[PDB]
């Protein structure tokens, strides 16, 4: 999993 | 930005 | 607002 | 999986 | 089962 | 906002 907020 | 991989 | 069940 | 992003 | 309210 | 998942 890879996940972000930017 | 909301940005995954799953 | 992004909402997810996976 | 739960998310969620606000 | 999800619920959202927005 | 609410969000239930189950």
């Amino acid at each position: 999993i890879f996940a972000e907020d930017v």
